[PDB]
């Protein structure tokens, strides 16, 4: 073989009909974007982790883990979503029914964002399959805001509790440093407190507020500190650091996470690949954490 | 006056209520953006332009000429538009009504992008105002597109000829770079034929296709090589130098310019403000034609 | 309103006549620079912090408040000392008398840099006003340097306590890790010691030294270490992250702080607007904790 | 189709196993570097070329052709050669094997690198199924240093002549602007008699140089300007302008051109993006000329 | 004196004939470079490190010292090895010899990367004079790799134990966060655990680890994390802070230090001189802790 | 040599005592800057015209030259002046007097900035030595303003022709595009007229203004277009590529040259080190004239 089929997310192969594939985990890139107040997150998130992706490839067993993932677990990576250059709705219907064929086939999704918006039409998806899900939520904004339109952006944890698919009361956001509202049943742990306790400590409080429910864990890379993250449409300072996030992604290896994604990359604002590299990072993380359990 | 109004371009006075004012020409800024198929402008244009155009303030008579605009003409700066953070719709409502309240009150408009989009709901409040009008576009796109929507990017010179707010015929389009159709009656000059022909020539056909109508002028910044102009959301490479654009620019001195506009700098992939600087020395060009009137 | 007087410091109204208005709180802008041994601060840094601020705006209740420091303080922006482009002399004699006029106006100043030279101005017409006061003063340098002229980089707090306008014996230094006089009464938290300390610690030190007098707040930017803050011409490695910073700065609250600045954000060094961000919010809580109090 | 083979060069579709497919031309990607005196090229050129050319993508009709190019041209992307990361020994056997594999198909070849010492594994193997060719060769530097060893960076074109892979007394070299060789048969056309000469004036010298031979077309992006390619490994002031380079390599197209290539972007170095759009513009502009003949 | 002697690191005096100075350390610069899986590290370390390392000389005693290295140490910058810009053993040849000269003649050596590979050739000239020497390396990677070839990246201290430089069973590597063999000897202090101890804990621990065997003290850059070092080949998230490290580096005062490095600065990935700043800074205090022994 | 004196300019060899010395041309570093009402130049133009410098001591025969300037011409280095750190009239009193005893020992100067304002010291002492002067002078600004004081930016070449150093009639400045006094006695060729003709065609109306006299060659590296020259502290549009200027200055051959300087390179701003590379070829340049006439 002089050339391959060694071209997405951390060298993995690439399937573009990955519905009928042998596939356990499949990822896919939705570069969708929309005017936002501040500054755009742009088309190139998807492609600038997987780019420096290829950082952590080398590693046989990615540190601090004593096996290999790719020998646990059979990853491909499906390219990019065609309807993410459309609208709100459009890029909804098509990712749901994206998200909805291959759940029914029995895969599971690691989804690379693109706006945070890319969530909402997800946890449709995964609702159907799974069942209404608690929320495991990294970000430095709640996105629960109650009085925009169903397709604006930062709206998107008001939805999905309003059409069930996630439980509030068992849903936690972590490392919120911006305005929000106590009384909408989210178990808010700001970025003030999280960088002030040890991690066993959250991870013990996130445990006891998921329980046994599935959950759909979703970061948005602008829960790092601007220093870390530098690469994002909406920074705010004070939060965390890479090597907090990755231990919190790590203890959450126990629980019952059926889908996840990474969002908020904005290779415009990134500053030598640091905001990219954090993400795949993480990325890689979360398949660990499934593939611990096999 | 320990502290000062000489907040805007040029260190020009702001009047936030222009209106009734003693103006002659009042500049707006509207950083309206909207999701696209390749980068987002971004929602600072206006800012950058302002912020570097101290760079031209401290000449008394800007070079060439031999007079200072400021002792010809009153120039106010009335700030940006509050809706340019609407969408497409709820901003071109907003603009149009602002442009056709200053021109019903006797001032003319110098404008800030920026989408290219802007330059619409500004034609329909120009048309209304001083008839159908001919259309001076600097590009790198034609900005035609005849099957997308109304509110869609790239349609603006599709909708303002079918309006009946610029008559195509009497148009023309400089720099021209990327796929265009050649029967919609707009005279294209390509970048190709630009960068070989002189000054004098180019100059020389535009007066004739212009003729005497009055002339809306709109420059997108991508007009410029990406060498010049690196910041905007849709470079083409082979484009004019700084050097030609002005040239060009002095060389429509003798038309009837009754309004103007400066879009697409996008300051997120500017290099060393030159962008905007272009930008900022090329709208205060378009004052010096209007005061060599005078 | 179809454009608006909402242009200046999170989107706060502009007043250029700030001295008989019904404002508590006034902003300055000093884009004041002078030769120095490393970079040059540059003329941008208000205008860097102001354009940045807009990721603040839109949070009613800033986090971690509880209420809205707009609905309790009445703050205008008045922009750019006109003399900040003149020499340390011209500039220091035309702010001390903005400064004089505001105070006995009964204003107060939140002030934004510029080189930290703008401070000594301030203090001198704060001193004439509230008597001498306690220096708080963030920093990785000490800024008393005795064997300099008058106007020198880096004098300002040798000078100060020389005229009477601090007391040197209940000023505190937060952050210093350049070289420093143990023996000229400033107490100097150094950033090692406050790094390994828990906050409240180094809170209850601070109440202490200070006890009851009047404190000016003296933020200069490069507290913060250079991943935090990049932007700015003097930087040191090791210092605070933006965390701790904002926790030392909340837990003033209960200090009687009669004026404040945020000085040396260098925005040609900044990278994603990261610093110019950290110092916004850095200044937005000084008004928080200032509003705590009504 | 919700996700789809539509990820490479111009968003055409990847085809990993290029050599039995229904392919005309085949892009392939060399992210080769070697250890130079200057600057690395590094790893990511293709991958840069790649991503920036959905620019170029939406025109169904490249400006300023009168037809679709993949109408006329089957063009796939078979993606990067494996090993492009081994030394130059190592790359030039892979490399040359791939060739091989496709000119014996019928296949012609695209390719982007990575160091400019790529082409001369391909001219091994376009010399094999095309016989001795003429090189047209753009670069600001000769690449026929005698006195290196036979894997050298920068003696390519002393190997290729000694090999008999080339005719240096048909080849010609554009933009050169280092020093040279005289004597040693190709005719150099240096930047500064081809920034002074109109374009057909240098066409019609090349077409005489080269005659009717097969030409192998290799363009390093650094024959353009500093200001148009910033982002490359040894800049040379003085360049071509990216309208000068495109309109030169229109000029080929009566050529009979079998074989091309665009090497030397460096991502580390690109700003904005825009030595990439020139190398993918530049690319672009080959396929056309070619699919001018069908 | 109109012109000087004092253009080296920390403006201190060029000697380029060393070898018989009156120096007690030497700085030489190793901008060697070699083809990587990743990016490459340039040919500007040394300059780099130099350059910056201004912003550190008009400390007279350097924060938090007591003393001044230049009144108790002789230190000479001898320049750049000639043979950096030769292939890995052309290079090692030549910097084994240079270091043998100065280690035969009393003179100690603080020496700058560069590549890591740099350490190899150092080792072997320190192993002849001190002995087999216990290592201390701060590094994200631990360079053991037993599978390459003699002169591949990453595979220095596989080599150096099997020559008997150093003895992996006294040699500890703190920061590690990339994939490691547990069972080679050394002793890995991970990022996550040197993230979580305090400072003194670690000290500890390594000093009985090292006992008073000599020490080669090798700092790779890229033990920061990307936030605090971005600029370098190789970098991986979850890394120390720059205050952590210069305190790490502070606690080794006590053990026997025969020679240092720092290595893999790559200014071409550089933000705002950050990198290059923590590299000085960390340099300048391997220098201190020789001098306080004095 | 493991270690050489080859670490200046074009590794020329270092020389800390230039006086007596057997160079024929003396390169002196002057890193000066002075607070302006735009940009600061910075302390690292000299620095990183000699780092980049590398690009070109490759060329055996500089291009296009025939023979190598290093084998006509003795040039050494003698790094930075000490008082380019002081205000403007300590660092004109050091300047003036290293000059003048170069000049006395029949050594000439080629001098890096540095603000502009370091030619106003070069003059004085050159004028001593040659008598007055015609001045041919690069710049977008004339640098003749006659309201400032004696030391201000910006007012050298109305201070020069006061103190007879240089006369204005026999003086030209090329690539102006600022305000300037028509009336002077300097004949300015605009950026306008230089771009639309011949290069051979200004050439010889330079010749025929300044004649015989003793030249002094000054270029402001701002007058090249900001395309070509981001990296300058007041940059105008519309200014010279690269290729004309350095086909300007060769045509200056055949002028009596005694004296040279290349200033305003600010690498803060400079991108991909572009300017720094073109002041450095200009620089290279000016030898390659005065070895011509050997
Ligand atoms: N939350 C954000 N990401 N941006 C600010 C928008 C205001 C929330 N509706
Ligand atoms: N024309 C642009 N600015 N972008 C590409 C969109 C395609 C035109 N409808
Ligand atoms: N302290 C600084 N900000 N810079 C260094 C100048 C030396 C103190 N006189
Ligand atoms: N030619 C280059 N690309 N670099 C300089 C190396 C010297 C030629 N042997
Ligand atoms: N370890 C590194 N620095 N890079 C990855 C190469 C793989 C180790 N042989
Ligand atoms: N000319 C400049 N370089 N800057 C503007 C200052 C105004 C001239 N006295
Ligand atoms: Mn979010
Ligand atoms: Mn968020
Ligand atoms: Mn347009
Ligand atoms: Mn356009
Ligand atoms: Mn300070
Ligand atoms: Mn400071
Ligand atoms: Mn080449
Ligand atoms: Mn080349
Ligand atoms: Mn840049
Ligand atoms: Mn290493
Ligand atoms: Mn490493
Ligand atoms: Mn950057
Ligand atoms: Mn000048
Ligand atoms: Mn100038």
């Amino acid at each position: 073989s002089l050339v391959s089929n060694a071209f997405g997310f951390l060298r993995l192969p690439m399937n573009f009909q990955p519905y009928d594939s042998d596939a356990d985990w499949v990822i896919t890139g939705v570069p969708f974007d929309m005017a936002t107040s501040g500054r755009a997150g742009g088309r190139h998130g998807p492609a600038a982790i997987r780019q420096v992706s290829t950082n952590l490839a080398w590693e046989h067993n990615r540190f601090p883990w004593n096996f290999d993932m790719r020998e646990r677990l059979n990853v491909v990576d499906c390219g990019d979503l065609v309807y993410a250059f459309g609208d709100a709705r459009e890029m909804s219907e098509k990712l749901q029914a994206h998200a909805e064929k291959l759940l029914a086939a029995g895969k599971r999704m690691l989804s690379f964002g693109g706006d945070h918006f890319v969530t909402l039409p997800l946890l449709r998806a995964h609702a159907k399959h799974f069942g209404k899900m608690a929320l495991v939520h990294f970000d430095a904004h709640t996105d629960t805001y109650a009085n925009g339109c169903e397709f604006d952006h930062g709206t998107m944890f008001y939805t999905a509790p309003k059409e069930g698919l996630i439980d509030p009361n068992h849903s936690v956001q972590i490392g919120i440093r911006t305005e929000f509202d106590k009384d909408n049943g989210f178990t808010v742990l700001d970025a003030c407190q999280v960088n002030d306790r040890s991690v066993d400590d959250v991870i013990a409080q996130v445990k006891q507020i998921v329980g046994d429910m599935p959950v759909y864990l979703t970061f948005d890379i602008d829960c790092l500190d601007p220093a870390f993250a530098p690469g994002t449409g909406t920074p705010v300072i004070g939060g965390l650091t890479s090597d907090r996030a990755i231990k919190l992604v790590r203890g959450l290896k126990d629980l019952n996470i059926v889908g996840m994604d990474v969002v908020e990359v904005a290779p415009a604002y990134d500053q030598s690949e640091i905001t990219a590299l954090a993400a795949a990072t993480l990325a890689l993380e979360m398949l660990y954490i499934q593939a611990a359990k096999k």
